[PDB]
DNA sequence: AAAAAAAAAA
DNA sequence: TTTTTTTTTTTTTTTTTTTTTTTTTTT
């Protein structure tokens, strides 16, 4: 009686905002299929496994920031690699104007097809995020450096002049104006941020990230990677042993974490993962420094392993279809 | 929290402003309550707000392109008569339209303080009138100049200080922790404004990531 | 521990 | 006793509204 007047007022409520602002402007949140998470590989299994949702999401914003020569850049370039693959238009904003183009080809990327821009101000760079964003046609942005988007003012200036909170007003008027239109598009972009310490302080970290407190907030998932240490030939140092941790997830659990080798001219060793998920998950028995796979000894030290995985794809497939299955909180097949 | 007025809650980066929020409409609607959602941040997972008890086949969501588009709804859900909470996530992110028809770097000077100053006025009337509960999420940022007091603010200007009935600061104090495994997050909430009953008391629970609130942990420390 | 500049409406 | 005719011209203001943002070691 009192309830079913309300029924009736509600109806009328949401038929005059539909008409004023458009048609899905206002819905029940189980019938939207926009708001559901769809995500893309990183090109590390680990890392696939530590996000929980199987991948970074499309129509977020992501962060990842670490310290000097940690790898920032060869993981953007691997997730700009496993998209491209998928039939996706990538674009690259080099803002630090240090990207090579050889290396970026040794990674997997199509050169031919990815856009790049080296753009003179961070006013310039954000505007033509805005434009691909709004555009429609673009899967994947990367920034590569917050710490090098310098305000036009800072530019047209002297060295000294003071900019107070110039950087930070500009990156959380990108963020207001950035978010809605990436989550309309579809698109994934990819702020890379470096370190800097702090003074005035003696508790909790001193490290801090560029750019201002806005992408903090806005960021669906934040990535801390640190290279731990060398991958040795013997004598030549062949690559890096690197970890990230995720300090932010709003998609899955945050705080879990990933370890795995770049190696120089070739970037994230897939095989080298798989051995360590396969013995993980009991599919390769380690008889001391010795692998074994159902029996059969396949090799000792895991670079022997790894190069057996290579040569023999057909049981290298078995094991990661094993692994996927198992590990994999919201497997999508 | 009271029906019929404004309330604001704010903190820092995953202190768990979105969550509290969503625990308080699954509270009301299983009272029989409706309720709406309006994400103008543009983030919102429904299979985790599902897990943390709410009813997704009856929450109204609204993702609005700009700030004068989502204060429009909130005015409209309010005269209605209809809807008893509203949830309005970042005032962080009420873009005014001038400032998303604009370019990257154009100045507009305390376009959004007053969007925000002329929405208290025509909002407060309305909700007392319907009985609806209007919570505003707020972000922090950093004020510069400044020697004295904190130098801490909220975003959106000085409107909603006053308009407000209750004010909720809310942090993030520690890990809870399985051995090895963080399971979630010790946390702490400051009543900082309060004009239904005495202010700057203070609140301290779990919130474990999946489940929400750990109610029985709540229960143990008060027993 | 010391710093700066930004408009449009009946 | 008989029988109407025809427009002319302006006058004078009232009143504000609202913040935004960090930056960096040094030995
Ligand atoms: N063209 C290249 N050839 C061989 N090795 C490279 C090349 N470019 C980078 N590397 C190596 O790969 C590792 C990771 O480098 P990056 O991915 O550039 O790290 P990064 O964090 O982006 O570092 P920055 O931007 O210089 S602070 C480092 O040990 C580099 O020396
Ligand atoms: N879908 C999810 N699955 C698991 N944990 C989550 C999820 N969403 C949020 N959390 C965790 O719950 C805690 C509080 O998160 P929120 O309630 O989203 O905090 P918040 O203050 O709204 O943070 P923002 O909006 O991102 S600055 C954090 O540790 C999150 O990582
Ligand atoms: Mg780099
Ligand atoms: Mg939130």
């Amino acid at each position: 009686a009192i309830d079913e007047n309300k029924q009736k007022a509600l109806a009328a409520a949401l038929g005059q905002i539909e008409k004023q602002f458009g048609k899905g402007s206002i819905m029940r949140l189980g019938e939207d299929r926009s708001m559901d998470v769809e995500t893309i590989s990183t090109g590390s299994l680990s890392l696939d496994i530590a996000l929980g949702a199987g991948g970074l999401p499309m129509g977020r914003i992501v962060e990842i920031y670490g310290p000097e020569s940690s790898g920032k850049t060869t993981l953007t370039l691997q997730v700009i690699a496993a998209a491209q693959r998928e039939g996706k238009t990538c674009a690259f904003i080099d803002a630090e104007h240090a990207l090579d183009p050889i290396y970026a080809r040794k990674l997997g990327v199509d050169i031919d097809n990815l856009l790049c821009s080296q753009p003179d101000t961070g006013e310039q760079a954000l505007e033509i995020c805005d434009a691909l964003a709004r555009s429609g046609a673009v899967d994947v942005i990367v920034v590569d450096s917050v710490a090098a988007l310098t305000p036009k003012a800072e530019i047209e200036g002297e060295i000294g002049d003071s900019h107070m909170g110039l950087a930070a007003r500009m990156m959380s008027q990108a963020m207001r104006k950035l978010a809605g239109n990436l989550k309309q598009s579809n698109t994934l972009l990819i702020f890379i941020n470096q370190i800097r310490m702090k003074i005035g302080v003696m508790f909790g970290n001193p490290e801090t990230t560029t750019g201002g407190n806005a992408l903090k907030f806005y960021a669906s998932v934040r990535l801390d990677i640190r290279r731990i240490g060398a991958v040795k030939e013997g004598e030549n140092v062949v690559g890096s042993e690197t970890r990230v941790k995720v300090v932010k997830n709003k998609i899955a659990a945050p705080f879990k974490q990933a370890e795995f080798q770049i190696l120089y001219g070739e970037g994230i060793n897939f095989y080298g993962e798989l051995v360590d998920l396969g013995v993980k998950e009991k599919l390769i028995e380690k008889a001391g420094a010795w692998y074994s796979y159902k029996g059969e000894k396949i090799g000792q030290g895991k670079a022997n392993a790894t190069a057996w995985l290579k040569d023999n794809p057909e049981t290298a497939k078995e094991i990661e279809k094993k692994v996927r299955e198992l590990l994999l909180s919201n497997p999508n097949s």
